[PDB]
């Protein structure tokens, strides 16, 4: 599509990963996604304006175009690739597959330049195509994925989800926070051999005795707006009532075990659906901008267990 | 009242419970209680609208008329008996009293028609009527009754919990979710006995280690959208704040404990106090339809303590 | 000023602690701060109007003159000195030095007429004139300050907190729901030995194992509203996604420990930048006013470590 | 019999509790069960060899003659009333029935001239006379009974707790730490509607959350060793492991809720099924001499609820 | 070996799983193992002589001879296959390969026979010849084995877990109570990805947020006693302080996860070692007779996840 | 004293702490002290058989004579000193001021030789000397000291605890494990602000929320074994119901906070009063010989805070 070319040709110029960046993990790359959702994105700006200090002691930092040097000092590297769909290139809408294609060839070039694909927005179908390019590039890499939804969201078989699971590029999916399971949900489940933690069976088991999940397999981060409770974040389609707190979903996600992040994807944001402050400041924006922050930390230090390391 | 003429012409026009539902709990009649509140009232229709999937790995199935066939498979159903105030019957305001003989007529015979009548909507009057009804169709029968508030509401001598309390047809009182205590609260507590959990003293002892409540009589849930947090149910009148969230109240409802149930009264929700999105959905709205559901749920699935059976 | 005339002319013409109120702790006056936020400040009348029972089963007793009785039966009475800055004495707008030479005479006067000052509004900045106020008329007395926060605000010279650490005025400083912390407020931290709790270590250690935080010495009370989630409290500059809900920080503050309250500072709160409800309620008026109500309280019945005594 | 001819001549012979105990709970007389157990019982003498000072900041005084005067300062007197059978009165051993009269002139005595009474030693007999020497005397009042052991005991209609139950003197029963529940105490069980804690419920709830039990009858409490665990209490009949440790049943212990203790039975406890140390100094004997002690504290610090009170 | 030939011959004479236990998990075969041991095992004897009544509701049954009939009512059939050494056959002592070819020929016939195999007594060495017992007649199932010892015992290469591992019998294996974790234990550890909780890690995550282990493979459940604290079980070689106690192994017993017990190892205790009451009855002994009951218990009820079914 | 010669002879002709060994912890020094304790003192040869691997995957190594090599990979050497009394060096018995004086030349020698002295056995009068030998080198210098007992023991002026706070040369006490505190020890508690955390307090707070105790000021860690409950270690004087458990002490002991260890003794310990296996080992030298260790550990792997460090 001709509403991804200012974006795609910056994407692909952009220099690789430096070899300084050897054994470490990172660096990561940033850019705007948009499928399903209105023309209107804010949610990407909004996160470039917040504050870069993290819950953990560290520190962002976010440039529009490299080199990414690399920092020796609790400095945590960001690449801004800005939005997907170019505003004001035309009235046109980019349709499902174009938006597949368009987001599929970002995060192709992105990865195997080294950088950690980090989407934000869109309907969740962002998913399908980072996982799949990472899969492409790593024929030999298996991929696990953390999904946090109100809802397990692969009773469809066009769901982004179910699509990876019929493709089989998934080793295994570990759903976080449902509350809305079907029928044809628990069906789904049973075959896939789904890991779930729905919202009563967190809730009721601790969330301070929840520490951390363990995985040595990659992990892909898919964190829908939805699994948060509509008082922290309401602009969502279909708002379950009894969700996590934007600290509960930050305590969850500290816990992801793995050697590297594939990938991220946080969508479910709709501007039109928002709970707004008197300056016109959006609840959702001010969660879900905290939840990036933090997943981008989290690709700089994801590891395997929780230990007693060092002197 | 001329206003409940329609109503009450479907409810006594119910076919009653079947043959086929002989031991099994339920089935549960719905109906909108209107009383103390604006003319326009979206809750009833907006739970109507909601998902149908519960928390717990079941399905609300909903029939305007019935006659309702018992399932053999997870299928909850659910009798609509609409709106007790037909809209566009006048401009005329029904009364306490009118309200209260509506409610008394409508919930005895479907009460007496198998059904587990809960209401949705109002100031909470409709518990003093349903429990009434309940005791007047079943003398022998023993009432206690769990009652989420941000206030014991039993320091007003007109007041339907006290009234009930007066006329001594509860066994016993459990309120739940209290922090807005009076001095004339604590002398009508002792007095009768009360059991109650403040939100300081839930909160304190941790709300994991609440998991049931444990009753050998039958149960009527009495919850007031004040008893949680303004954050999740902003829609009441004099909001307290540092209430439980919608995830809360679930985890205590579900440790609810009772032979069967006699009645849900919903209540304390006002369109015009609620906070909403931009798509002009209330907050509140969506936090108590997630509630109603579950206490549906509730009515299917009640029993004595929380054990280790079958093989 | 001229701006706080008819205020301080009131102040200073209470009359002081009757000799009836000899070892116990109290009374409380409390007077409306409103340095760096807009000209309308509708906090403290929002407080006026709420209800007067505490979470503790005890009652506030509100008088806007004296003489301040002492009770025998869970009486806890309140000196409102109204606003500082008289509405309608002008289109002017206080200096910051203006707002502190206002606040330390204020807050001086009352303190040597044995009322503990609560402030209400503001940025802060009162936090820096109250217990200056304070060192100057108890110079042998150590202080120690809880401070409730999103962020420590001590890396700026001229913060209100650091400058009180740089004077050496306190003992110790106890920072309580941090998520925001940066390069410079690591390193002011180490130097003055802070003690602190951030978001995520709170929550990771469990809320309900924060039982009190233990201290000999006379205790200030800072809060900002910022240290609460957005969800609870959106009304203040720069929200930070994860923070602590209402009944967190009740609970935290129910755990202060000491001697006797030297003051109390609620800040943070801008009516621009709150969620409204249909009636055009701020969601955070309705937050801070509880938090407002129970350090009221805390004043009252503060001591040291939580025992069993008495027969 | 003759046997307890030197011990109730003495018991009868105590200056009756004087007037300056009006209201207040206590005093506690103690005295040496031996039904069931062989005839050198070494329990009591081994008690009152112990240090005085409780777990909670008090302090037991011992007198074996009265008259119990009332103290202002952590002083809680304990008039010891000896061994009931009388060691060299002849090598006769007393019966089941002649145990129980002797048990219940005791008991009867002691309790109608104001003293709570202790029994040490002993099969659990002593629980029978001891509430119906208080039920005799106080036909008003409604008892009931905490039990401590690893098997209900209510199988037997003989057994003692059952005795109480098939002639109703008890209001209610509370077992707890129960591990071996047959077919019929399942029965007898539900017949009485015993409210029971065992073992693995009690652990998978957690202990910590177990803060208090709830009254408002007054109290008898029945401890049978057996309800620890065999590290810790090996000196009892048919051992059974997976039991409470000492300090989890002072944990219990210390939530017992009522008005008053009407007694005491300490009991289960045999020197020749001991675990030894080195110096011949039972492994039991040490861990019912501290039970025994914080159970007479609990006779002098017994009420309702956990609350907030004073200033 | 000859010292088993009366037992064996008895093995192999028993009536096969009856036609009525189809697809019910059981029946339970019970036999005592004593490679490594004394000659006196009294650990198979004094369980005979144990209470029947488990800690869940139900009842053991002994025969030793069958056929065993299938209950309908909370009875749980034992086949004792009494002592696999025959006391008074020879003053000769069994080899290493002569129990293993024992045990390999007496589990592998009572497995085909439908039976649960539980061995009690020996070194451990009976944990490998069962599960290969296990494996020669089922080839197709895959086997992950539950470990609870105070060391991995996995460095040395002629270890039964080792051995097992060797040879690749084994698709998981989970270590639980490990405190004495050697270099080389950790480096067998990593290679064959073993999943292990050791004590301070059990203990500093909260015993009661450890609620079960989760397997869809079939499970065989190798107990050491030295995973037990020397205080409840000081009859092992090499005694580890710190460990779990009786009722720890009891909760962590509760929450094995799985389709089938494939066979139980209950092993370590040797008489020689342990710490007798003054009736000479060993503490270890009292401890495992328990855990042996519940464990036999756990092949009668394993399932997978623990849910909410039923109405 | 003469008793002394050949051990102190040995003391001083250590070869000092190497360069190597920089700014690194450690290493640690062992010796066996004995005042107040029987002649025959089996605690250190016991602990020296014990096996070498600790709960944390780290490794001891012991040497009798030096010179200590520091280790690159989980080795912690120990300096085995021996025992302080020579065995047949006469039949004459030390006096308090002899030990005295023998463990302060000794502890002081091995401190300012880089070692950190560790003292096994003896009436805790070691715990006098060895931090006094530690303030005599160092004078700037302040100690804190964390005291584990079921008694205070500072009651009594001659107690090594109190002589301490009496010299002052402690900056902070804290007493953990406390149960049976006296009148006395409330009073010399309260004048010295000592901290302490009682066994009733410790265990209904959670044992799984004490995560650190927090010191900047280095620690001596005074262990009495009566802070263990019987079950665990019985050969102790005195000993005290409902006591910690040897994983609850470990868990507590892991918890210390501090720049370096100053110094650890390990006492209490009886041979005449434990409770014995068949093969006539004592069952408090097998829970102090875990402890003995994890506290030598502790030694190399203290420091401030339970943080998130590293990449």
């Amino acid at each position: 599509s001709h509403m991804f070319s200012k974006f795609l040709m910056n994407v692909k110029g952009v220099t690789p990963r430096g070899s300084d960046w050897a054994n470490r993990l990172g660096p990561v790359a940033l850019f705007g996604y948009g499928a399903g959702m209105p023309r209107r994105a804010p949610l990407l700006d909004f996160f470039l304006q917040s504050p870069r200090d993290c819950d953990h002691y560290a520190e962002l930092t976010i440039h529009d175009k490299g080199p990414i040097e690399c920092p020796p000092v609790m400095f945590m590297p960001v690449l801004n690739c800005g939005q997907m769909l170019d505003e004001a290139a035309g009235t046109e809408t980019p349709t499902s597959d174009e938006w597949y294609l368009g987001s599929l060839e970002a995060s192709t070039e992105l990865l195997e330049k080294g950088y950690v694909p980090v989407s934000v927005g869109g309907d969740g179908s962002a998913t399908l195509s980072m996982v799949e390019a990472y899969k492409r590039l790593f024929p030999s890499d298996d991929i696990v994925i953390v999904h946090f939804s109100a809802r397990p969201s692969v009773s469809d078989p066009r769901s982004p989800l179910r699509v990876l699971l019929d493709k089989g590029l998934l080793k295994g999916v570990v759903s976080v926070g449902n509350r809305q399971v079907s029928s044809e949900d628990r069906k789904v489940r049973k075959l896939h051999k789904m890991f779930y933690m729905d919202m009563h069976a967190i809730y009721s088991k601790g969330l301070f005795c929840i520490r951390d999940i363990r995985n040595d397999y990659p992990v892909f981060i898919s964190i829908d707006a939805s699994v948060l409770d509509p008082a922290f974040a309401p602009a969502v389609d279909s708002p379950v009532a009894g969700g996590l707190s934007t600290r509960d979903l930050l305590h969850i996600m500290n816990g992801i075990r793995g050697p590297k992040v594939v990938g991220i994807d946080v969508y479910g944001y709709n501007p039109d659906l928002d709970v707004y402050r008197k300056d016109n400041v959006g609840l959702t924006a001010i969660a879900l901008s905290k939840i990036i922050k933090e997943g981008i930390l989290k690709a700089y230090s994801i590891s395997t267990h929780t230990e007693e390391e060092g002197m």
